């Protein structure tokens, strides 16, 4: 049964809710990125109709093979009608074709359902400016001070260039970067485009980036292995014996490989600073772990809901225990004292 956070009071609607089966009284389902936690549930067989970004109605189509009638895509930044309710999508700076979903009730309430997404100072000059936002469904995922993490462009630059001194140093250097999910797809572009190669990858994963709307992909990914020096694999096959079979599948046109696997947060970095990361390394193979993320940071956190100052908070993630339950809560009363909401 469908959990009352995944329920929009007042509406027919749901959000990220395709696991349940049919949930009484839901008229449409919402969905708000395609990751498998949230997606989790639809098929060609589902026949109710999903409203969504353009990106992710192209993902719906080619990987689940939804039908088209029930795919309803909306434009960004722009007020829709859906059966009676004006609703609105913006960019959630997650993954490609992610958003968050303002409603706006018939008896005047106004909410926020963020998906997942990392807050950043240009949600403050969004369409959220022009009104009052009651209660927000918030992506706690990092929600504790423990969780600090440097900006994306800071991670992206370490990796540009600690790709390019490897390569120069030795032409002969494959590089090979993880995924398991769509996002953090810059990691594995910014590195190709400074190297002059595509990225190189299954028939399987250049499908689901040709869904993505990237501008000029066709000039970045390529599904011929022999013509790339950056190859993506999946996330399970990082680590030096994974990479050591990679290695020999490619004919001994390279001998050594620099990887790396775009994480979250991990405890390295609570202690060390991007400028200091360094590598696992087992003879010609040395793997990085970037701290990559695509939510909020705590602080990133703190910064939106202090902006925002909603009068009710109602978390989305972290909800299965009572330790964390209880530890959310104390930090949104700190937030509201301090700012004075
Ligand atoms: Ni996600």
């Amino acid at each position: 049964t469908c959990p009352f956070y995944k329920k929009i009071p007042g509406t027919g609607f749901t959000v990220d809710a395709f696991q349940y089966g049919v949930v009484e009284g839901c008229t449409a389902y919402f969905l708000t990125h395609f990751h498998s936690d949230h997606y989790a549930g639809l098929s060609k067989h589902f026949t109710f109709p999903v409203y969504c970004s353009e990106i992710t109605g192209n993902l719906l189509k080619n990987k689940l093979h939804v039908q088209e009638q029930y795919i309803h895509p909306l434009p960004l930044d722009t007020e829709c009608i859906v059966n009676g309710v004006k609703v609105v999508l913006l960019d959630a700076n997650h993954c490609p074709g992610a958003v968050m979903i303002l409603f706006y009730l018939p008896n005047g309430t106004v909410i926020l359902h963020t998906g997942d997404f990392r807050a950043d100072p240009s949600m403050e000059r969004s369409l959220l400016a022009d009104q009052k936002v009651h209660m927000l469904y918030l992506d706690t995922t990092y929600c504790s001070p423990e969780y600090t993490f440097p900006s994306q462009q800071e991670v992206i630059r370490f990796a540009i260039n600690t790709a390019f001194e490897a390569v120069t140093l030795n032409p002969h250097a494959l590089v090979v970067c993880g995924t398991y999910s769509i996002g953090k797809e810059k990691v594995f572009l910014a590195i190709a485009d400074v190297l002059g190669s595509k990225v190189g990858m299954s028939q399987e994963k250049y499908k689901t980036l040709q869904c993505l709307n990237i501008p000029e992909i066709n000039s970045l990914i390529t599904t011929d292995m022999c013509s790339s020096l950056v190859h993506l694999l999946p996330m399970m096959q990082i680590n030096f014996k994974g990479l050591q079979s990679h290695l020999k599948k490619c004919g001994g046109k390279y001998n050594q490989i620099l990887a790396f696997r775009p994480t979250g947060w991990t405890h390295s970095n609570k202690f060390t600073r991007i400028a200091d990361v360094i590598p696992q390394t087992k003879g010609n193979i040395s793997i990085y772990g970037i701290p990559y993320s695509e939510h909020s940071s705590y602080l990133e956190m703190k910064r939106f809901v202090q902006w925002l100052k909603p009068q009710k908070i109602i978390p989305t993630v972290n909800v299965g225990t009572w330790k964390s339950r209880s530890t959310m809560e104390k930090y949104f009363r700190e937030w509201k004292l301090e700012a004075g909401y």
